[PDB]
Parts: C-alpha cells; structure tokens; sequence
C-alpha cells in the first residue's frame, strides 16, 4: 500500500460519481490520504466526495481548489 496504488484507489472513487479530477488535485488527496486503512480509504475519500457535491462549480473535472475546502468537511 502506497501512493502509485493509492492514486488508481482514489481516481476510480470520483470515477464511480462521474466526476474527473486534476492531476494537482489527486496529488493533493493522495498525500492527504498517505496512511488512511486500506480498507477504509473509499469511504473516507467518500466524505471529500459529499463536499464536492455542495461547492460552487461548473464541470466535472475536479481541481485543487476544490479540493482544499472539501477535505475540511472530510478530516
């Protein structure tokens, strides 16, 4: 478990939504997520993902901006 495993985990969570997300962006989560379970990173990155879905947006590709106040909601 580590991040060239955690990055193909966390882009196929925002893929399961419909959203895309930037490559600044899943740098962002994956250093954000580096020693969450295994087991328990979909539904932890899941609570980011609910942030999203109530911020100011206007594509579904996902940014670092984005992100940065989404992963509050998420901690």
């Amino acid at each position: 478990m580590a991040p060239e495993r955690l990055r193909s985990r966390a882009l196929s969570a925002f893929k399961l939504r419909g959203l895309l997300l930037r490559g600044e962006a899943i740098k962002y989560l994956t250093e954000a997520l580096q020693s969450i379970s295994e087991l328990e990173l979909e539904d932890k990155l899941e609570k980011i993902i609910n942030a999203v879905e109530k911020q100011p947006l206007s594509s579904n590709m996902i940014e670092r901006s984005v992100v940065e106040a989404a992963v509050q909601e998420s901690s």
